[PDB]
């Protein structure tokens, strides 16, 4: 698909941001530099993919896609079970692609079939609040790791309200409604479970992967988004968005914006993945502490609490964790490592995992003292 | 449910009305006057009903309730086959009721599932022009009938694109989609038809009976239309479209419009019902002649060729369309059925048929030389 038009000044800069791009493409293709998708590999970020792993990564080479994570704001605060789909989220931004963070203001109203606005209001402000927050550490720990300025680099923060407060239904029909089929929909396991066990799906769960697919397409249409990343339960949900986008992009009336949405090549396809369900080896869900969230808000969980979490940390999972929610470069976790097996009982490894996920969530003087606390001859049971 | 409020002149004329109703339900009780219900009971107008018998009834005797048809503009005419619905709708309106026929300008586009937009645009204004013309010839026949004028008794014409063009998918998921589960959807006749054997159902058919929903909803709010008349095949979508209709009403979440919108008495409930499926006894579906419909365009089907349609009914059917199809009161069909009877090779039961249907769809004047023609000692096979 044809690039759309710009101003002579902004041109310029995107024709330099695409010939840096293809020359990063090559240096890929000779092995002097790892694909982004090689690093979601040997990280551990991918589990199912919606596209072969080897379309997803010649579309990686080859483009500065748009990527996604939607997060449907159903409590006041993120825990760090939100952060896993974010992170290689965060790894694209700081290899220069364009990524963003989209709140499902409209859709958590209806509510992801599982597997007062007062309040949901206040819910989103809060979200939206501490993703900017977040945001903001990981551009810090982009500058700690050595990542140059890049003026094709993009990051945001988007609301899904901002099309479903007036997008008018039968435009949806029309536009994908024709192309999807319910045997498919209803032919996933989610579905039939709800149904048979469980007290049914409502119309309005029913048709919450559409609207989440219309969402992937609004983000195509506006930010190039052909990529989203989803939770370790949302494999269906991306499958069917995939199938709305491509519905959406082949629909389009209008032969001017054809030219523009509807695909011409393989690689303007989109693509998706998921990543892994996280439990320790007593079935615990990764960011449940007893019967509760590690929240990322310290009015909600002490920063000292979630430091706590992340020491606590198995010496079975913990160069696993060290990958998923660390920046650090894989070598650096290998010396960690290292040190660590000299004598487990240090908790060296679980003490480097709490100081980085503390310094991007927290930051790294909260770091600092939690793990001075940590470290006291008492720090509690818990 | 309270009235809502109207200027001084408006609403006396509203008083008066509602008098006239309540001195009309007290001649029916007193069995002065026949319920229109036991009309629709006595002329066969009755297949099934969404509400009991005697729900209906009642709603019909203590209330001016408005009641609507839907046609879905998927040709240029109609065809005797859309008549059978609109006869007690008409029926309704000579007796002083608000009578509606929508047109599914949005919702023919989706398609009702079985059991270009310059054509379709072209369609619905076909479609508008020819009920129109018919239900000019409605008020023609109402005077013809004896019926005296009403301030209260109302017709109109709504194209159902009127709320559809900008209608938010969100509001509609809010408002009923929590209501509704796919289950009953799923588990009717119409749906595991079409998706066992066929090509399945799409999203957007599986959409259809709530979008018609949400047009009765529409019409309930805008002029009280508490019944639907839905043709033969149409009893699940009149299931559906009370249900999303009562989700819709109990979900309103201004307290000022609730108390309009909102049900507090057994009686505001909304209510429907079913016309038979007309077959002749070798099969043939009522207004099909060999493999072609019967339609009310003299461009598309001769005004001759329509009376010659029905002149070809047979003696077993004839009184049934008689009641069906005119508004000859009962009396008057016992009378001509007693001269039919004498000799029915001069077929006078059908001749009479023949004259009262063109006369309501092309006038008393092309009837007139319609009956001429057929009456000459050639008139064709066919
Ligand atoms: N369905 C996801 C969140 C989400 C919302 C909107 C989207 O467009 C994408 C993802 C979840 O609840 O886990
Ligand atoms: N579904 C009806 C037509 C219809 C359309 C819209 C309505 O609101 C009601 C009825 C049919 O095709 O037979």
């Amino acid at each position: 698909m044809l690039r759309r038009e710009f101003g002579p000044k902004y041109t310029a800069k995107i024709n330099e941001a695409e010939e840096n791009w293809q020359a990063r493409a090559e240096a890929i293709k000779k092995g002097k530099k790892q694909n982004t998708w090689d690093l979601f590999e040997e990280r551990g970020y991918v589990k199912d993919t919606a596209g072969t792993k080897e379309h997803i990564a010649e579309l990686m080479r080859t483009r500065r896609i748009g990527a996604y994570v939607g997060i449907d704001p159903t409590a006041p605060s993120l825990h760090v079970g939100h952060l896993l789909p974010l992170m290689p989220l965060f790894w694209m931004y700081l290899e220069g692609y364009k990524a963003f963070t989209l709140i499902g203001g409209s859709t958590a109203k209806i509510g992801d079939p599982t597997g007062s606005s007062s309040d949901a209001t206040m819910n989103m402000t809060k979200i939206h609040y501490q993703l900017k927050k977040l945001w903001e550490n990981v551009d810090t720990q982009m500058r700690a790791r050595g990542y140059e300025a890049d003026w094709a680099r993009k990051r945001g923060i988007v609301n899904n309200n901002h099309w479903w407060n007036k997008q008018p239904m039968l435009e949806v029909l029309r536009r994908v409604g024709h192309a999807l089929r319910i045997g498919p929909m209803l032919s996933r396991d989610t579905v039939k479970n709800k149904m048979t066990q469980g007290d049914g799906v409502s119309f309005a769960e029913f048709t919450y992967p559409i609207m989440q697919g219309w969402d992937w397409f609004e983000l195509f249409y506006q930010q190039g988004v052909q990529m989203q990343i989803g939770g370790s339960d949302q494999y269906g949900n991306i499958i069917s968005g995939l199938e709305v986008v491509k519905a959406a992009r082949e629909s389009e009336p209008d032969p001017q914006e054809r030219k523009y949405v509807t695909p011409k090549t393989a690689l303007d396809e989109c693509v998706g993945f998921t990543v892994p369900l996280l439990t320790d080896s007593s079935g615990a869900k990764f960011g449940k502490s007893a019967g509760n969230a590690i929240w990322l808000d310290p009015y909600q969980t002490s920063v000292f609490d979630f430091y706590g979490y992340f020491v606590r940390r198995s010496d079975q999972e913990v160069e696993n964790l060290l990958k998923l929610f660390t920046f650090m470069p894989i070598s650096e976790i290998t010396k960690t490592m290292e040190e660590h097996i000299k004598d487990p009982s240090k908790r060296v490894a679980q003490h480097t995992l709490a100081r980085e996920v503390v310094t991007l969530v927290h930051g790294k003087q909260e770091a600092s003292a939690a793990e001075d606390q940590h470290r006291m001859m008492y720090t509690g049971q818990m």
